[PDB]
């Protein structure tokens, strides 16, 4: 199945005949920071096996749904599931549900990773906004893109320059301030990691020296197709662990490490996230 | 279908018997930089689509010939369309019309792209020699060469320091000497970026850092398939802007811009060519 | 065929009905380097052929077998022949026998390759031990690991920290200075690439200035399958030639080259992993 107009169209099309929402917001949370999705008012969840054309999600199981409401008094809808490229989908299957986003109306795009911190100034527990990246994948030829240009959707060479909108990120920050946790929030440069590995300790070395201050596993395809198509990307890492520092001292990283960061920053996050849906222009 | 030896003499078999031109020539000329083409003399024009075994390129769409001939006085063969691998074809698609060049007689093959410049001292509208480069896809496991190997064709693990000819540059640029534009023409290293997302302003940067002096999404693959097989090659980039600048004074590109400083070079670098191409040894 | 626990679990109950040999080591022998495997004691030989579910391996032809035995009073398993991801081979061809070997008891893995120089101090003949490695193609969604994972042999997001154990790169010194070698023995970082053409002069160069000493085409896809497994591993490199002095001086290299220095070091390579082996915990 390949992301193209006609199956974009089709999925979209059933999304709208049950929802009679039209969202003009979509969000995707990291793992253990999908919180705000069980708050999302009159809701209406559509399973992926019921949406034409969407793709199988039950190899690495697990849930995998869309879900349109009210947020702050905002239409919104909330990719819930994971769909990430370490797991072997394909750049079309990644790409088909932002584009059907963009049909039923989205023009702002909310989304939240873990990460590991890169720049010495990282602590576990930070968050970093994310002002450009570096794609490895892309540089060495598994860039989202790869393959026929589907023209109804984006330019057959897109610009990334403005991949992440400004104005968003100074949002952001403006309500970390007003409610005295700017301490925690910073800016920085993410690289792309295809995975599922974490990264080596002589990697993180190698990237300190080219100017990345987080490195994760996900976001970038998908900033990627929604800039080909002209959706507004804000992008938020939570720093798991400050990867140089462990590289130094011969110390350890493993999943359940981050999550017990998820947990120890989740309601912040989706308070932070409730207030910029709410006062998006 | 695979660029092996029996693949490649069917198609070098049906060419001969259309043509009659044994070429020792070939050229490959980046987008908006074909002119050439159009003046080669006596010229047979042979569709991809009637040669046994090439690849289809008609889901990209737009033109795909071979055009034999005599320029200068010499015996050539041209690609015209486009063959890239951010289009999705494969590393065996790609090799093919350079095997079948070889077969043919072709002993030096001539290279133009459209390309960003990563070194301060280069100006959109300048012109780089190419002496090295640095293949992101091949270092991460997408080099053209993986695959079974095609033993008639060259070795299992080629040397690539001899790949950009010596000789042919200095002759480059004694041709510029001659005729007062050699205030344009640098030397310098290729970075291949995949694609197709321009280098990100944070990629930029990066490649700065690591002694790139330019960054495209062409000609290593064809670079690499000739050097395995004994073909010597001249590749010259065209600058079409300065991503390190661009990325200090926040200014986009596009593939307007890149096709208007084609135009601008067009002439200068049509009669460059064909200068070289009559005093080739 | 998927490197799966069903189809891992029946390779090993054919290798078991067979050999009545449970080995606790395996080793994997460079090209040239594999003298050691010739005087394996008691040795049963049993052809991939033979074994349900092992890759086909006579595209590239040339040998491909398991050989179980003893050495130094040791059972241990060799793989016998070439499983290199620049031939094309996948993920799961490459990462089916690592799995059996685990099946079958193997706690330790041994490993040597032909490596190109990087860090100014190595000569041509040298050995490196390596203790880390940057993994382009894992960078660039090209990882061993990328698909499904495989709950039963390991996690989803495996750390590599100590992928090569640190008591056993000791063990290998101690030995090299027992026997008067060890001015020969340095450490260091390898850096994966794809291949299977040489790393380019300007690659050569990049990766100086990124923290690399040496650089090859192999082990890293092995090294992981082995640590999210919980196999332990020693990897060492001996070295062809130094890339960055080729660099300077205009010089070349080929595989004709780098086989007669496998020559010259195969005796005291080999006789230095039978002390290995037999003096491991
Ligand atoms: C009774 C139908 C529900 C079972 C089901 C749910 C999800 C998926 C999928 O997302 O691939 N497949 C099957
Ligand atoms: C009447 C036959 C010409 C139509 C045509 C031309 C080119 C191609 C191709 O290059 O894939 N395919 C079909
Ligand atoms: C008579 C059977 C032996 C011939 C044979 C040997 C090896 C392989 C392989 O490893 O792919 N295939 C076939």
């Amino acid at each position: 199945v390949v992301a193209n107009y006609e199956n974009a169209s089709m999925a979209a099309d059933y999304i709208k005949r049950v929802s009679n929402v039209l969202p003009d917001i979509g969000i995707i949370c990291g793992s253990g920071l999908g919180k705000l999705i069980e708050e999302i008012e009159e809701r209406k969840v559509i399973p992926y096996i019921n949406i034409p054309n969407f793709p199988k999600t039950t190899v690495a199981g697990h849930v995998g749904n869309l879900v349109l409401g009210s947020v702050g008094g905002r239409k919104i809808v909330a990719m819930q599931g994971r769909l990430h490229m370490y797991e072997g989908y394909s750049n079309q299957e990644i790409a088909l549900p932002i584009r059907v986003m963009k049909l039923l109306g989205v023009r702002v795009l909310l989304i939240t990773n873990l990460a590991g911190g890169i720049n010495r100034k990282l602590k576990s527990g930070d968050f970093v906004l994310i002002k450009g990246h570096i794609n490895f994948p892309g540089l060495g030829l598994n860039n989202v893109l790869v393959g026929p240009n589907q023209d109804e959707f984006g330019p057959r060479f897109p610009d990334l320059s403005n991949a992440y909108d400004r104005l968003l990120q100074q949002l952001a920050l403006k309500i970390a301030q007003e409610n005295d946790f700017q301490d925690l929030v910073h800016e920085g440069v993410y690289a792309f990691n295809g995975g599922p590995t974490y990264e080596s300790p002589d990697e993180s070395n190698m990237l300190l020296k080219l100017g990345c201050d987080v490195v994760g596993m996900s976001t970038v395809p998908e900033v990627i197709i929604a800039c080909h198509c002209g959706i507004k990307v804000l992008a938020v890492s939570l720093i798991a662990n400050n990867s140089i520092l462990d590289a130094e001292n011969d110390v350890s990283i493993n999943h359940e490490k981050v999550l017990a960061v998820a947990e120890k920053r989740a309601d912040l996050l989706q308070m932070w996230f409730k207030e910029i849906i709410t006062r998006l222009p």
